[PDB]
RNA sequence: CAUAGCAUAUCAGAAGGCACACCCGGAGAACUGAAACAUCUUAGUACCCGGAGGAAGAGAAAGAAAAUUCGAUUCCCUUA
RNA sequence: GGAUCCUGAGUACGACGGAGCACGUGAAAUUCCGUCGGAAUCUGGGAGGACCAUCUCCUAAGGCUAAAUACUCUCUAGUGACCGAUAGUGAACAGUACCGUGAGGGAAAGGUGAAAAGCACCCCGGAAGGGGAGUGAAAUAGAACCUGAAACCGUGUGCUUACAAGUAGUCAGAGCCCGUUAAUGGGUGAUGGCGUGCCUUUUGUAGAAUGAACCGGCGAGUUACGAUUUGAUGCAAGGUUAAGCAGUAAAUGUGGAGCCGUAGCGAAAGCGAGUCUAGGGCGUUUAGUAUUUGGUCGUAGACCCGAAACCAGGUGAUCUACCCUUGGUCAGGUUGAAGUUCAGGCUGAAUGGAGGACCGAACCGACUUACGUUGAAAAGUGAGCGGAUGAACUGAGGGUAGCGGAGAAAUUCCAAUCGAACCUGGAGAUAGCUGGUUCUCUCCGAAAUAGCUUUAGGGCUAGCCUCAAGUGAUGAUUAUUGGAGGUAGAGCACUGUUUGGACGAGGGGCCGGUUACCGAAUUCAGACAAACUCCGAAUGCCAAUUAAUUUAACUUGGGAGUCAGAACAUGGGUGAUAAGGUCCGUGUUCGAAAGGGAAACAGCCCAGACCACCAGCUAAGGUCCCAAAAUAUAUGUUAAGUGGAUGUGGCGUUGCCCAGACAACGUCGAGUGACACUGCGCCGAAAAUGUACCGGGGCUAAACAUAUUACCGAAGCUGUGGAUUGUCCUUUGGACAAUGGUAGGAGAGCGUUCUAAGGGCGUUGAAGCAUGAUCGUAAGGACAUGUGGAGCGCUUAGAAGUGAGAAUGCCGGUGUGAGUAGCGAAAGACGGGUGAGAAUCCCGUCCACCGAUUGACUAAGGUUUCCAGAGGAAGGCUCGUCCGCU
RNA sequence: AGUGAAUAGGCCCAAGCGACUGUUUAUCAAAAACACAGGUCUCUGCUAAACCGUAAGGUGAUGUAUAGGGGCUGACGCCGCCCGGUGCUGGAAGGUUAAGAGGAGUGGUUAGCUUCUGCGAAGCUACGAAUCGAAGCCCCAGUAAACGGCGGCCGUAUAACGGUCCUAAGGUAGCGAAAUUCCUUGUCGGGUAAGUUCCGACCCGCACGAAAGGCGUAACGAUUUGGGCACUGUCUCAACGAGAGACUCGGUGAAAUCAUAGUACCUGUGAAGAUGCAGGUUACCCGCGACAGGACGGAAAGACCCCGUGGAGCUUUACUGUA
RNA sequence: GACUGGGGCGGUCGCCUCCUAAAAGGUAACGGAGGCGCUCAAAGGUUCCCUCAGAAUGGUUGGAAAUCAUUCAUAGAGUGUAAAGGCAUAAGGGAGCUUGACUGCGAGACCUACAAGUCGAGCAGGGUCGAAAGACGGACUUAGUGAUCCGGUGGUUCCGCAUGGAAGGGCCAUCGCUCAACGGAUAAAAGCUACCCCGGGGAUAACAGGCUUAUCUCCCCCAAGAGUUCACAUCGACGGGGAGGUUUGGCACCUCGAUGUCGGCUCAUCGCAUCCUGGGGCUGUAGUCGGUCCCAAGGGUUGGGCUGUUCGCCCAUUAAAGCGGUACGCGAGCUGGGUUCAGAACGUCGUGAGACAGUUCGGUCCCUAUCCGUCGUGGGCGUAGGAAAUUUGAGAGGAGCUGUCCUUAGUACGAGAGGACCGGGAUGGACAUACCUCUGGUGUACCAGUUGUCGUGCCAACGGCAUAGCUGGGUAGCUAUGUG
RNA sequence: GGUGACAGCAAGGAGGUCACACCUGUUCCCAUCCGAACACAGAAGUUAAGCUCCUUAGCGUCGAUGGUAUCGAACUUAGUUCCGCUAGAGUAGAACGUUGCCAGGC
């Protein structure tokens, strides 16, 4: 009988922490995914064309403090 | 004229029935499957016609092939 | 010798249209039919999957041709881990009885005994039937004849019953009567407690949702060939034969065509423990193969039953429609439209009497209404009613046939069937839909969800279940540690909403201006947000660990089911701050869960049933009687039984103060009157069978509260004995245990029929049938006795038409309704006769009925029914001595 | 009491629809439906057209336009504006452009006569001015008892005339609240009755315009619809008689149905409407006669509604074929 | 075609962003909001540099402001495309040179049923910008497509039929139309059933039941005023507020192997939210009139004309002509007018088959009562001796309604006309009950009489049949309209 | 002065060619309407400004203690109890940088 306008939405990217602290990584990585940089790389660290964090050694992660409030996250190499 | 044909005297050659099971010909569906349906499939099947034999049909290289060859046709097992 | 003539004519070949070849017409190469066109004669011509060449290969346009091969309506001889009378042929005695116009469809029905010795004779009886007696091993072996179950119907008897409320049982339990597989014995049962059948389908069924009257028989995952994966066994770098052959329709023997493996990679040439394009994929660091067993799958109808329909070949116009040829019927009345004589000046004295005429019988029809509706009748009867010389009614013959025919036209008719008749076949059509699907126990045990789908009550993969093999901390819960992150709450600093309160430059007041006033701006002043935030939790998430208790977790395979969910509490959307509403998320319980409580009451509270017991402690809920346990204590509230008002309850301050404050127009003496946060009340509140919520009786506590204690209360836990299975010290026992269950997965068994081998039994009594108070954990097994009169167990192995309570299942038998509905229109009375028997048969004498017919003929059609004598088993809606019956 | 019994038309006034006699759904419809005698329109020159057949052969018809086949319409009597498939026979003549012949002239190649370069003839080759002329170009210069419509707006409830868009006009008479109008029992009204649904009186034409005929009739009629007079148990309001069933006795003797039954009520509970569940209340056992409240009574696997990649029939400018 | 708070009509169907979403990720509805089916040889790369809208300030025309300088001026600027997340390392605004908007690959990871999708260090090769380190495999990030099969263009060191070229396959690169229902039935496809059939479903609609109560009927709570004026005698304006009972709707829980029907007829039984009668009171009741309330449930509560009607308007009455429940009470008790059936006429709308919901005429209502229940009538047994007759009454059921004439009274009262209440017996009535037949009447099927046809015994008189042939009267019994 | 590890904004006060800035420039490499920017060449005079030394907490930045709730559990169907973890406001209080490795000069 009647007509509903709405209806529209995508499908939900499963964007985020992917990796936690203070586990043990393998080069290459993916350790957040996110639109943006909520979070900055750091050492041992790229971001790629999706603003993709990622390892680039076998290390251990730690999400740290960039400046004020900027967050980082880093790869230290000796397990 | 002559054919056709009329008869006559002759041979009865046929006609019907069917084991339609098998075999050889003429004609020839649909439901169904494709998760609908039309090319396709069922299927040259069912069913109808003939011939009708004890078997029918095929068969003796204007080939198969590529070797050094087999060697008409028909049937079984492989290749599959 | 090898080319001097011969060497298979509308042929070969081409095109357009089709077809057959595994091949959808492309390269159709190869081969055929229709229409047309249409070469060569051996250094020729045709083929080798388009085609051009070298190379082979062959010589068409003529004919015949054994063997090895297919099938069985038949014949003779035989065979079977094939059927035994609802089976096996439809058919053991039938293409019959019967049904249909026809094509056509199509049953039920075996049994005396060894031998008829098949019951001489007497008694009752009209007879039938029986009782003796006889024959027989045996007549409860007598023809309704082997055995003889159950439903259902009776006669007798031990116990019990006329104040009683019900799924008919179970547990307790007196009284009376008995005496067995003699054993913690059997029958019946006053009286008390508890208790809403089964199957199917469902979120949920006592259901007023489905199915079944009862009992008996029959009635549903099979086989063949392939594939994959388990178990077993032989051989092993190998393993194994197929068809065929000699043998018995066996084993065995023989027979290496083939198939798998020992080496892979790449599209492929190819290379090779490597290869394809250093870094990568698939590989190398070896065990396979044959037969057989279990599970699942594929092609076959593939677990069983069930359509509406489609197609092919046939049957029917004896019903009905229209037509053709040849024949019949239509009582009586009424009426003067060109009839017609005379008389008058064209109507009077007169009067053929026609017509889809107009009243009415025969005949044809069917408008109204009553009756009938398990009918007298699968379309009728009574009373009215329409036509009744016409386009009328009707007989005998012939003709049109299903995409058809016929139709004064209604989808109306074509044999009680028609928007497409009937029969047989394809055919076991298809049915993603409904129904059904048959012995027992032990262990484990879901789901009602993603995603995609001409998909939505279906399916596929994932998730969750089960079984086996492997791997080894990788699993779970808490501590102590880091970490990612914007919800609750709060807050306005940003985006938007906000109400009051604010400041002057200026368009403006004017006669350019004043100034208040209109608008925006900034301004001090303060509430709000799912799509505002910078200031942020509790929890939940990931992880790492020399941080503690626990027993999982993962990988690869075989097998599934599930894809309709429900209530409750908490977080939210939608709707109305509705729904036993609907949609998500986090838990619980039902589903698939018995037990106790909530009166009753899947989903609420407590709690998870292996089995025995007339042992004990407790949970939730309870302790006056029903109905177990406190009429228990001590101490308080309640008087009501089940929007505001002076209603009352404290802590309070207080204005006026006993100098006399509120009244009576100075008497008067003890507080006055106010203003509130809180306790019980107050009205507040007005439906239909019958009191009606303690469930009932009843209660002033037996109400509601608080604080102690006592007790009762479950299939929870503990005692005691047992079973089956894990678990592991393994003394397999002492323990550590465990043991609700639907789809469904795994294991172990019980019975039935048949076969092999070995041992048994049986006329001194097999199988079957009936009864019993016996044994086994279950399916089930014995033994004793009676009946029966020739076959049947056990042990180990093998093979299956291997188990029924449900399908509005199929067939047979027998109930209930019930001594009930009905006995089909219609005159009978009395006397006599015959008879075992008479309302009913025969004979009267009366009396009634039809009375253009219930009369007499004549047909079609039917086929002996017609006459006489005998007879009453069945038939005749009662009877029967009678009869269309024998 | 004289048709002394039995038999034998009820009438009158007003309206629809159909001319009439006839025919029709065997078995719920007998009629306004079908026919009909007449009208019309069209096709057929005869081995006619048309129809059945694969065809041969047939019917038409042993007929021949005063004859035959098909459609529409229905006796009798009164009764135009229009052809629009982006437009259809006439008057016409200026025309334009398809196919064809017409050739003033005009070029690569040597291009003579002139090598001191130009009417260039003429060959193979490579182009081109005149003026003339088909269907169509035209309002395609017919058509309606053939499919059909009869316009929108706006002055205003092409309604009356009044200005209009564009076309073929978008209405002849006649009728005019309409088996058709919701507003609208239109407004007007009236005849009849005590009280309405008892009969036609303006145009105020959603849903109007003439053989898919518009108006009038005398006859009809088991047709529809009103109003009177007879007359009556139709009713007030029932009573009494006569028979057949019923009901008692002798005889004979079914059927649908059925899980087993020792089968009460009220309030409740519950798959939300209980003989069977809870709490109460009532009730000795067993028949016959009567009634129809409940056993969600019996009967027919709902015909309504939805679903199935189920079907059948019909239509069409659905798709694909074909006579 | 599907989805769908039944279906149809309507809307939508793929991808992106945000809320719902409950601080990881994920998460639904026909819940709430917007975008996409591209664009750019620079808006790409790399080396440099470089940094505000607005306000305030003034300034040659000043559309006030664009153009002009100074004070700022948190980035509020701005970024091609919606949103969110991020950016002054600018990822924003200029300049030079350029094309990395390259060829092979990739350890490992995210996402995920699958097929697809996403990110990557770094290793080769060959390069552009920069002096150099170094940076570069498009774009601040995330939308801008869609398998396979067939078909079409070019390379090749692949196969290719005996051998050899070779048309054709294979491989590598590159195209095009359609799949928007966007995991695409092969890339070709409309309607009406009202003759409708079969398989199913209370998984899903129409009636009745159940829940709810927006809507509906009512009961309470608070006020400017009208009313001459006096708020409250009368009404309540804008009004908003709490409740109670469930009648048009919401929901889809029983019933689709059937719970089968609207009005009327016959027969009831409950409620009170009272129509009459019965009590009371208030009055802005002079007085009857009346207004107005409260209490009160026993019994009563009608005859017709029109419409199928529920409902509704009208004529006459009456004391009065209430409102509700009970499967909108009652069809195994009745009818069948309306409506859902096959025929037909008209109108409108469709090419048409047909439809509408408009009309109009015509159209088949089954059942033998088992159990419980109800109304009547019997058999059995019982109860401390057996019988016959009289009884008591625990407890049940049935009956309680109405109107005239007479005082009173013409008194109260009425400046006028108009008219209080109140007391006695009685009275004879209307309905409905329950007796009965003496009276008026009905009927009387074995009673008396009159009469017409016919047939028998022959005149007549009888008897038979014509509805008891017909006509006129009528005993007992049974009866209303009669009497109590 | 340079580089290098975890506090600001401004407001009065002063102090010097050792720093570095203020200036002199168009003269050159650089270089744009403008040597206003950017370059380079001066180095005369100089703490007036930037720099630089407490500093004022006035603005700003941190941040207590009290304790105003939401997992768990019962009670109940209207929010009440026992727990554990505790916010945002807001008070006090701090606070005008601790200061890592060199030159020069101490």
């Amino acid at each position: 009988v009647s007509s509903t306008k709405n209806g529209r939405d995508s499908e939900s990217k499963r964007l985020g922490a992917k990796r936690a602290d203070g586990q043990f990584v393998t080069g290459g990585s993916i350790l957040y995914r996110q639109r943006g940089t909520k979070i900055y790389p750091g050492e041992n660290v790229g971001r790629g064309g999706d603003d993709t964090l990622f390892a680039k050694i076998d290390g251990v992660v730690k999400f740290e403090r960039k400046g004020r409030d900027k967050k980082q996250v880093s790869v230290y190499a000796v397990a």
